């Protein structure tokens, strides 16, 4: 069944930089999103409106990590990595809540 | 910019029912998502991978109310409303949660 092959971890960055949420997925059979502070993202890496935020890895690695750019306080939340269900019945899954702690200098 | 004309709200009904919860967005501009027990349900009226959900109402009311026929226990949860932000800056918003409880016949 899909499932997690890597999950995000608390994170702490500094403003202005580059931040990157790891998700990598096996046999991924529903359409994943990230949520921050519980609201969705976007489906299939179509992140409209959120200007920096990207997800561009590719899909036969798995790789469906969060790239921030630049790093902003309004980052500073709460971020999972869900998996919906797949159409023949996979249940979705969701990956540990990771905690990004934003610092200004 | 985009609001609610319409909230869902805390609903009971019982398992094999036809419960709706509305939503109702006027100049809508991001894409509408909901949320069930945080968990983002997709952004597309079909909503792939939950077979029994779809949303309801015509793109020029704005209306995209979760509907949900046959009700089953496994709904028994919290939902929620959300419309991401615009190409041009307009900010998403999130409507209430509304608690939906089920019961058996
Ligand atoms: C992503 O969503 C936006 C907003 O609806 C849409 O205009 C665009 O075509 C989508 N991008 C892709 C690659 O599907
Ligand atoms: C659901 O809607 C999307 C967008 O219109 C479409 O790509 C998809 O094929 C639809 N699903 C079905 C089963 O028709
Ligand atoms: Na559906």
């Amino acid at each position: 069944g899909q499932h997690f092959a890597m999950e995000p971890q608390d994170q702490t960055a500094v403003v202005g930089s580059r931040v990157t949420l790891p998700c990598r997925v096996m046999e991924k059979v529903g359409a994943l999103q990230w949520t921050k502070d519980d609201f969705g993202l976007g489906q299939h890496r179509n992140l409209s409106g959120f200007e920096r935020y990207s997800m561009v890895g590719s899909d036969e690695e798995g790789d469906f990590s969060l790239d921030i750019y630049p790093l902003m306080l309004d980052d500073d939340a709460k971020y999972q990595c869900q998996v919906g269900p797949g159409p023949q019945g996979e249940q979705g899954i969701r990956s540990r809540f990771a905690k990004l702690t934003v610092l200004v200098p």
